[PDB]
């Protein structure tokens, strides 16, 4: 079982054996999500399930343990089925949808190992016998955001089917180990070297930009990350999506574009190189498949000369369709393009990267037997130290179908201070405001 291309990039952020649990091999790199759950529940077959799921994804059993430098994945029989539950109170409707995000913010402030089993846990806090919210964090080396979507589907349903109660088969998975082996063939497939030699040209000469950052990587201040939560507004989520409709663009690109004219206002730039991260998933034969499948993929848009909004809108949708053609695993397109990151490692810089969460498509709350179970989106209360970023800023932002979005600004707390990064998510937000106000204006 070999290190994934991911897992690769993963190693290019791995700060070693140097006295520091940290970074992308350490306890803080999880990934957590919380459900709200609506029927009555049977811990003790709750906490079974939780132990089938985890005989079900070899990924949720592979550690990584330090060997000559690398890591070496190893795929463990499963540990015991483990659950933790709390009782969280008997309140009023506000006061759960509060506590909820509460427990979910201090389970992300928990660590959690790759070295050992577990890579998966669970916290169920329940309200009274028929409402509940369940927490999950798993290792992100072991899970994306998509894989999440998976445990929690597979759970309950392995779940209800303990229970007795009517659900449908699932699907029997490909296990990770597949997907690194299908991942290598395809490396060695004829358009590779076509792609390659696309990349080469259109990153020729292109940085990927950094942000300036308020405390130099010199400092040597103790790793942590924070995280501010924001929401789109009604209003304005209703004018991205009509605005995104009518210009045959997603949702996604409109607030990658207003990114980059962020950036283009900050730093002067108009060659501007972002990278964002791909699902990782084309392949549909892995699409119940828990793992990390995501993938760096570098956005570069040419801004000069554009007369508005839309035009930069537009020059993005060109830009996402040749890279998404193009695609390759970044560890192996990074040397063809080697001083792409000149700016990740600078003492007073660090790459951003900004991202649309990639999860199976949902509207409006799932069942699995007796249960109900709707993912909680909307976060509102920041983290000051959560889930890690290895080395940079990440904007990630969850597009609902239902039209409405959640969005998370990350950051480096040895690298920024929190006053920066809320001005930073403020300006964002009033650049997209005016940019689909005024799509048509000089920019
Ligand atoms: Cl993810
Ligand atoms: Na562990
Ligand atoms: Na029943």
């Amino acid at each position: 079982p070999p290190l994934s291309f991911h897992q690769e990039f993963l190693c290019m952020f791995d700060s070693g054996n140097d006295g520091a649990d940290v970074g992308p091999f350490g306890p803080m790199y999880h990934i957590v999500g919380a459900w709200r759950l609506t029927g009555g529940i049977d811990e003790e077959t709750l906490r079974e399930a939780l132990g089938d799921v985890v005989v079900r994804h070899e990924a949720l059993r592979t550690s990584l343990v330090r060997e000559g430098g690398t890591h070496r994945p190893e795929i463990l029989p499963a540990g015991p089925a483990a659950l933790e539950v709390r009782d969280l109170g008997d309140v009023d409707e506000s006061e759960r949808v509060r506590r909820g995000e509460e427990l979910l913010n201090e389970v992300e402030s928990t660590g959690l190992s790759v070295r050992e089993l577990p890579l998966l846990r669970a916290v169920l806090g329940r309200f009274d016998q028929k409402d509940a919210v369940l927490v999950l964090i798993a290792h992100h080396t072991a899970a994306d955001a998509w894989a999440m979507h998976v445990i929690a589907r597979d759970l309950l349903n392995l779940y209800a089917a303990r229970r007795g109660n009517p659900v449908p088969p699932l699907p029997e998975p490909a296990q990770h180990a597949e997907f690194a082996r299908w991942e290598r063939e395809a490396a060695e497939a004829p358009r590779v070297a076509v792609s390659k030699e696309f990349w080469r040209k259109r990153l020729q000469g292109a940085r990927i930009i950094g942000l300036e950052t308020d405390i130099p990587r010199s400092a040597g201040l103790p790793k942590g990350t924070a995280w501010q939560r924001f929401a789109v507004r009604g209003e304005l989520a209703d004018a991205v999506v009509e605005f995104s409709r009518a210009a045959k663009c997603s949702p996604f690109m409109t607030m990658f574009a207003a990114y980059q004219v962020l950036l283009h206002r900050r730093t002067g730039e108009l060659d501007i190189t972002v990278p964002t991260f791909s699902g990782g998933r084309n392949n549909s034969r892995f699409e119940d498949t828990v793992g990390s499948f995501i993938n760096f993929l570098p956005l570069r848009t040419d801004l000069s000369g554009c007369a508005s909004f839309r035009e930069v809108v537009l020059r993005t949708r060109t830009t996402c369709g040749e890279a998404f053609t193009h695609e390759l695993p970044f560890s192996r397109l990074i040397p063809e393009v080697p001083e792409l990151m000149a700016s990740a490692a600078s003492d007073n810089h660090q790459i951003s990267v900004f991202q649309a969460v990639h999860a199976p498509a949902s509207e409006g709350p799932e069942q699995a037997g007796d249960l109900t179970y709707s993912k909680i989106w909307e976060r509102q209360l920041s983290q000051a130290e959560g889930s890690d970023i290895p080395d940079g800023v990440l904007w990630s932002i969850h597009i609902d179908p239902s039209g409405s979005m959640a969005g998370s600004l990350g950051y480096n707390t040895n690298r920024f201070k929190d006053e920066t990064m809320a001005a930073f998510l403020a300006d964002y937000l009033d650049v997209l405001e005016n940019a689909v106000a005024r799509p048509d204006a000089p920019f």
